[PDB]
């Protein structure tokens, strides 16, 4: 049967249109499991070359849902280039997204000392990036080799492969230059309007959904949410970012619980799909060598149990990084078949994620572009 989809482009292919289609119904039969850098960076593979991931070691199946970053597709492409990896995730029936992780337009010159010029610069570049701004052609160049990237993704029939693509991410908080103490709610919906309008009629991208996800709130409320919310004729995918303590976290998992029932409640009242765009133990803690072995097991159990968190087509925990991260120090989300997380127990947690009747990976999903659609518009 076709389903009726309003998507924020009604132009959109048809793979993308039965993308939207396929999580509406998936969401409430199973939590997609997602993972960035899936078979690009992990600590047990031998090849980055799409065919291998942590995930896939750990428990024979890769993440149903592959994230991964502008970093690997706007010069420099620090991440390196994706499109390879993205090809052989679609090809298996993956579904892919992307973040934003824009160097900022108004000190990208200046790079040199970490973190100048890259999304960690905290000078405000939102006012200075719309147009009218003196950086407004520095966003726009990166914004066009988004484009340029999406209207050359195609699969071995020469058609475009659907992409969620997630902008502007954790913009209640001030980390990155987009953020809270960088931009008024108005300014910040402005710079994703006007993003979502240059990729959409500018440019003419027609293979993404796109992802609104702030932090967690601790004071959940609708209200909360929509201050700097973009709109329903903006956003096809509501989700939000969340990352807490690694000991006494009972509150914490609380409260990934009622954002993920907000969202979710939002999203069916406004035909969105409501994701956890961003979940993990926070990564201090990680790189400090700390662990929790139940994190994955409290994940689930907490998310299921709820009538509205559960209905949450996916979940994405962070990056495994091969060699850490410079302190090196431990930087990686999925338990890897290796000594250290056999021996302190994560690995059991993550079978047990995996084992989980509610928990789909990439074996789990299928005919995610071939169901039919009609479109609102
Ligand atoms: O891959 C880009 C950088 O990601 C960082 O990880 C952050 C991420 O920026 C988000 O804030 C959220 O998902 O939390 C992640 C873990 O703290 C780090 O992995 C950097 O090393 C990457 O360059
Ligand atoms: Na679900
Ligand atoms: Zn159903």
């Amino acid at each position: 049967k076709p389903v009726t989809v309003k998507l924020v482009d009604s132009q959109a292919t048809m793979e993308t249109r039965s993308l939207f289609a396929f999580m509406q119904e998936q969401r409430r039969h199973s939590i997609m499991f997602g993972h960035q850098h899936e078979t690009t960076q992990g600590l047990t593979i031998t090849r980055t070359d799409g065919t291998q991931s942590d995930t896939f070691n750990a428990v024979g199946d890769f993440a149903a849902v592959y994230g991964w970053d502008t970093l690997s597709i706007v010069a420099p492409k620090a991440a390196g280039d994706i499109v390879a990896q993205v090809k052989k995730a679609y090809a298996r029936g993956g579904i892919i997204t992307v973040s934003s992780h824009f160097d900022n337009p108004k000190t990208d010159t200046q790079k040199g000392v970490w973190p100048v010029g890259t999304s960690w610069d905290q000078t405000p570049a939102v006012v200075d990036s719309l147009p009218g701004g003196a950086y407004n052609p520095v966003l726009n160049g990166y914004l066009d080799q988004v484009a340029e990237w999406a209207n050359n993704l195609k699969d071995e029939q020469g058609r475009l492969i659907p992409v969620i693509f997630r902008l502007y991410h954790e913009n209640t908080g001030s980390w990155f230059w987009w953020g809270d103490k960088q931009s008024t709610p108005e300014q910040y919906k402005q710079l994703f309007r006007y993003s979502v309008e240059y990729l959409r009629d500018v440019k003419g991208v027609r293979n993404f959904l796109y992802a609104y996800s702030p932090n967690n709130f601790w004071d959940v409320t609708e209200a909360n949410y929509l201050e700097r919310y973009p709109g329903d004729e903006w956003v096809d995918v509501l989700g939000f970012d969340t990352y807490g303590p690694v000991a006494d976290n009972a509150d914490w998992f609380r409260n990934v619980v009622a954002n993920a029932a907000l969202v979710a409640r939002m999203a069916e009242a406004r035909g969105k799909i409501p994701v956890i765009s961003g979940i993990g133990i926070r990564a201090p803690d990680i790189e400090a060598g700390l662990y929790d072995n139940q994190w994955y097991r409290k994940l689930i159990s907490g998310l299921k149990a709820d009538p509205d968190a559960r209905e949450i087509a996916f979940l994405l925990v962070w990056r495994n990084a091969p060699q850490g991260v410079p302190g090196q120090v431990p930087h990686y989300w999925v338990p890897a078949n290796r000594p250290e997380n056999i021996n302190n127990g994560t690995l059991e947690d993550f079978q047990a994620f995996y084992a989980d009747e509610f928990t789909a990976f990439n074996r789990d999903i299928e005919q995610v572009y071939q169901r039919p659609t009609l479109i609102v518009k």
